[PDB]
């Protein structure tokens, strides 16, 4: 029973508000809004779409561009302090309001129940953004998507003579909203209304009790942590240890692999960074576990002249999880200016790409620590779902994401240069992009990159919607087109009606 | 409320469970208890005291020593499942359930209400042991002690025939459990009972609107993070920095300095970290803040030929509280094995003192770049409260911290072996230990070390409690004696029955 608060330029707040994780992007509404219950939210977007006013929500602040933080929108929702957490004893699930964030979410299910669901790996990361756009991070392999456990969803929606009101859809057959729901599986934020709550299940748990209704995760894990020298560190190098890598990834991304338990994460860092890093982990009780790990590894080096720095531990899950995520404080996350863009493969990279990688991260003329293109293993048990029944691309077998990080404003050019160029190069038979053929499967909603639709830098000829959605962009103008007809919702990469 | 969790060997929550901030310290007690409510924690309680169990209660997992995770403990009740931050209407005052963490607590507080309390600057440490031991941070120059702010405290207490109940004790002159409210503004944790929440407010809160029961903090700060090379450190420019830098704390530590409001950190890392390190802030409201931060930055660099590289600019509060936060995941939080040591001031360290801790800081025979020791600003408002009022020890002027962080067991000798000569070194006119006398007053609670009560390292004659608690000891002792008579409640460091 807080009344709603609204955020003003003349109140202290305002300034701290406008500042989310990147500060690249500081948004200038006319208010702020910080609801705390439903109903408030109905209220809130009954007002600005009253007076024709531009409304976006936003509910842990990581979006990749300026999609909350566009200097036009006029009126921000922050959802932040709607983070309730909890089981919800008469849906079976557990219910996350939009609010709350991932990494206060594994805290709560698996303390209190020993439960989690496969969703990211940074700590600040807002339910909101996250599962809509197709959640995944470490235990995808094992445990699918975020989007597989997604029950229920409640969004707050406005129909065509702007009247707002508050849905409930769901995973069922016969929900009449059902469509609601299936965009909500990867159809990503910002499009179809305010979602305010979650509710999260396994489709088959056995029983009611919430030990049962998600995942129980492995106990605990071997972990590797493992790090490259760039200093001797030649493009023959670098060519042959990723090429290892991806040959070993690719044979390992289905569910019958028996090293399908085992995540990786190659972090090829900018020659500045000093190093080349890997971290990578199986669960305790796969069949030879400890050898698993110690083969793959071996694998890595073959044929590689610089010999890596290795630790090797056994962890607790939880542990484990918070050992990798990316931290919500501290220099790397507070007041750093960023770009990110997405990549994602179902064969290798050619000898060529990567050795036009290695020009642009042995570049001595670039000096950014934090400049990176990753690969992460994907795979399993994501690509064994029927992949009709939700909206998010499948077929990935491997993602791949770059990015650069920096404070100065004035140094903006060379690092979005750098990271433009670099993707450019790598794609430079496809038009700058990963365009969907037999090798890349396109990009992720959730890293979303202007530049996409940027005729400079894709010259494909093939729309972001494509690379982002693949064939299921028409069914998702179509339910864009029923749910959001006044199109209230919106920013440069929302869901276009027909 | 769902019933209370039990979590023995069998579930695989357990080895999660018993890891908390500092590996070196796993815990084994027969079970776990997760508790909601009160209720809970006195049902907790009562078991353990029936059947003579060992009984000690986790928040945060924060303490630097086995407090908690001792191998004879034979129960421990984890309080994160209780991390309710509200208004609470009825009391004017800010309620904190124990097992909310400072991060949580700030954002909660700052975001809805615009208000903040001066507790610390790490985002994992629990309100549970943080208060009731005299908890500080960046704002205290300004605000005070968090226990400044202390309205009243709910604690489950055993009596003399071990009945279990719950009190609220509050600062008002005529509570009659006001003894117990004392206790926990400096008595420190594991103490006294299970403190199940606490109440904050000013005590000269203006009516009572949420927005006046607490301070806001400035709106904005001037940021300064400053390096030093150890590349290019001599014996003589270290001596003469850190000289500088106290001299300039020492002229500048009362409310009546024109520079209160600058707060810095000083850290001196062992060289293999690369650099000293020193973050400063200062309100932007200041008169001449901008300047003000110029002329202390200068005034570090007189007589000293090393040239630091700095960074300068301005940030929200909030975003400078979590700029210069520490992570609560990533590696430097995450299966970490930890010693600490505290120290406090209130006249400079000489010359020899200073070469002293050169000749353990360059030492090239021992590596561990998180190995340092930091000089912490401190004083200003804290030292214009009355100090009989409270419990904490006051007349510091500036506050001292030694850490060696590492992750191998094999190492655990060496990094000992460090911490503990450069403390016995710097304080050798004193026994090892810092005698409260005129330039030493004494240690934090919050930052225990078990060997001020070995005397091996302690050959001073004073006793470990002297060090953290001045003359506040046998009062502390009555108060025990009073509220828990059969001393249920008991760690290496805890207060002795009279
Ligand atoms: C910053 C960051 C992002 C990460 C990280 N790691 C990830 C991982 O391991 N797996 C992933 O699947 N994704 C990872 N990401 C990307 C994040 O998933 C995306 O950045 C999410 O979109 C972020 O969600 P959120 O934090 O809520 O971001 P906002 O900026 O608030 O909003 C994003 C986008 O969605 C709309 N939106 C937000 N909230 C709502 C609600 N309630 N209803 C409708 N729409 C909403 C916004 O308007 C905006 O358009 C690791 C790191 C460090
Ligand atoms: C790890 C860490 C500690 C810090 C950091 N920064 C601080 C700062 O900026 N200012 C400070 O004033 N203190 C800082 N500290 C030190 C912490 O204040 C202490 O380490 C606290 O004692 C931590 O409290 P908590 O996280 O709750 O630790 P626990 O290990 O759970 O317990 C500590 C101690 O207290 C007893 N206790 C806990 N909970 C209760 C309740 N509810 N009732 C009674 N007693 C309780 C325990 O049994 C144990 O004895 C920065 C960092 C990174």
């Amino acid at each position: 029973t807080r009344a709603a608060v609204t955020v003003k330029p003349d109140d202290h707040r305002y300034d701290l508000l406008a500042r989310a994780d990147n500060y690249r992007f500081v948004a200038q509404p006319e208010y702020f809004r910080l609801p705390y219950s439903t109903a408030q939210v109905v209220e809130a977007v009954s007002e600005a779409v009253a007076a024709g006013k531009r409304l976006t929500v936003r509910s842990g602040g990581h979006c990749g561009e300026a999609f909350v933080a566009s200097p036009d929108v006029d009126v921000i929702v922050d959802l932040s302090s709607m983070s309730h957490v909890g089981y919800d004893e008469e849906r079976g699930a557990f219910e996350v309001e939009a609010g709350a964030t991932v990494g206060q979410i594994y805290r709560v299910l698996y303390k209190n129940y020993g439960v989690t669901f496969p969703g990211g790996f940074c700590m600040g990361v807002g339910a909101g953004g996250h599962i809509s756009g197709g959640g995944y991070g470490p235990l995808s392999r094992l445990l699918g998507l975020t989007v597989d456990y997604l029950h229920a969803v409640e969004v707050v929606v406005v129909d065509a003579e702007g009247v707002v009101s508050t849905v409930v859809a769901t995973r069922e057959e016969d929900d009449p909203n059902r469509d609601l729901w299936w965009a909500h599986t990867g159809g990503g934020g910002g499009n179809f209304g305010v979602i305010t709550r979650y509710w999260l299940r396994s489709p088959d748990a056995v029983g009611d009790a919430p030990e049962e209704a998600l995942p129980r995760p492995p106990a605990s894990f071997h972990v590797a942590r493992v790090s490259w020298s760039w200093a001797e560190l030649t493009e023959a190098d670098y060519v042959r240890l990723v090429s290892n890598f991806l040959d070993w990834q690719l044979r390992n991304c289905t569910v019958d692999s028996p090293n399908i338990g085992l995540y990786a994460l190659l972090e090829c860092f900018h020659r500045s960074a000093g190093h080349l890093a890997m971290h990578a982990q199986i669960p305790v009780d796969v069949p030879d576990a400890e050898e698993r790990m110690s083969w793959f590894l071996a694998e890595l080096n073959e044929g590689v002249a610089v010999a890596p720095s290795l630790t090797r531990r056994r962890l607790p899950w939880l542990a484990t999880s918070q050992l990798l995520a990316i931290p919500d404080v501290g220099p790397g996350a507070i007041g750093v200016r960023r770009k990110v863009k997405s990549a994602d493969l179902r064969g290798p990279h050619t000898r060529e790409q990567l050795a036009a990688a290695y020009r642009h991260l042995s570049r001595a003329d670039y000096h950014c620590p934090s400049a990176a293109m990753e690969y992460i293993a994907y795979g399993g048990r994501v690509n064994t779902v029927d992949p009709a029944a939700t909206a998010v691309p499948r077929g990935a077998s491997l993602k791949t994401f770059y990015m650069v990080a920096w404070t100065d404003p004035d140094e903006d050019e060379e690092h979005l240069r750098w990271i433009r160029e670099i993707y450019r190069d790598i794609h430079s038979a496809t038009g700058g992009v990963p365009t969907p053929d037999e090798v890349n499967t396109g990009a992720y909603i959730n890293y979303p990159d202007i530049d996409l639709a940027d005729p400079e830098w894709n010259t494909s000829g093939v729309p972001w919607h494509t690379i982002y959605y693949g064939d299921n962009y028409p069914r998702l103008q179509e339910i864009k087109s029923r749910w959001d007809p006044r199109n209230v919702f919106r920013h440069a990469f929302s869901i276009r009606p027909r």
